[PDB]
């Protein structure tokens, strides 16, 4: 199963200056609950923003740099390599990888941030004619999670 894992705002902003424009623990909980014990495929630039690999999951980084070597990280150099990965594979970002993979994924796990932030990286546009809403769940708001958000699970028609 090949799925996109993304969090974008009302205008599909995903990042600003190599990082997330918001901190939302509920979305992090959503990521860990969903990707733990599976595989994350991310672009090279996104990994450098994180620094370390994420624990309890297989971390794959896509890069043209063949000399790439980081502790506890598997390396791939082509978009084709993704299909030769066992189990549930999550496309983790960022922009350029989302742009390439949107047309190829079966599945899509989107956290819609119900706001408008300043950003320089975006998620590709998508119509609901191509995607059916498998589930739409509102996020609960506490003192630590003050930005309204909706968890969407989208499956390709
Ligand atoms: N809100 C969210 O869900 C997320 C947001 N983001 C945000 O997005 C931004 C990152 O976007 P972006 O700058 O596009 O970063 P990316 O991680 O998507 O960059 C991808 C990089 O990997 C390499 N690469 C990508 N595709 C290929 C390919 N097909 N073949 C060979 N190499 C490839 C390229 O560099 P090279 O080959 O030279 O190494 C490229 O620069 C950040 O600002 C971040 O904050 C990121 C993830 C999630
Ligand atoms: C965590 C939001 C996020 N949510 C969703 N629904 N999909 C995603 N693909 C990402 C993402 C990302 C990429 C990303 C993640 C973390 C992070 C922070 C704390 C703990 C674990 C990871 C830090 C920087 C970063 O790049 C800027």
């Amino acid at each position: 199963t090949l799925s996109i894992l993304v969090a974008h705002d009302l205008q599909r902003v995903i990042g600003f200056e190599n990082q997330l424009p918001w901190h939302l623990p509920n979305d992090l909980k959503h990521v860990k609950k969903l990707s733990t014990g599976h595989t994350l495929v991310m672009g090279r630039k996104t990994f450098e923003s994180i620094g370390k690999p994420l624990p309890n999951r297989r971390n794959v980084v896509l890069t043209s740099d063949t000399s790439f070597n980081v502790e506890g990280v598997d390396v791939i150099h082509s978009i084709e390599d993704i299909y030769q990965l066992p189990g549930h594979v999550f496309i983790f970002g960022g922009q350029t990888l989302f742009e390439e993979m949107i047309d190829k994924v079966d599945d899509m796990y989107i956290t819609v941030i119900e706001g408008k932030f300043r950003g320089d990286t975006f998620f590709p546009p998508y119509t609901f004619e191509d995607w059916e809403v498998a589930s739409s769940v509102e996020g609960k708001l506490d003192e630590k999670n003050t930005i309204p958000h909706t968890f969407l699970h989208l499956i390709r028609k």
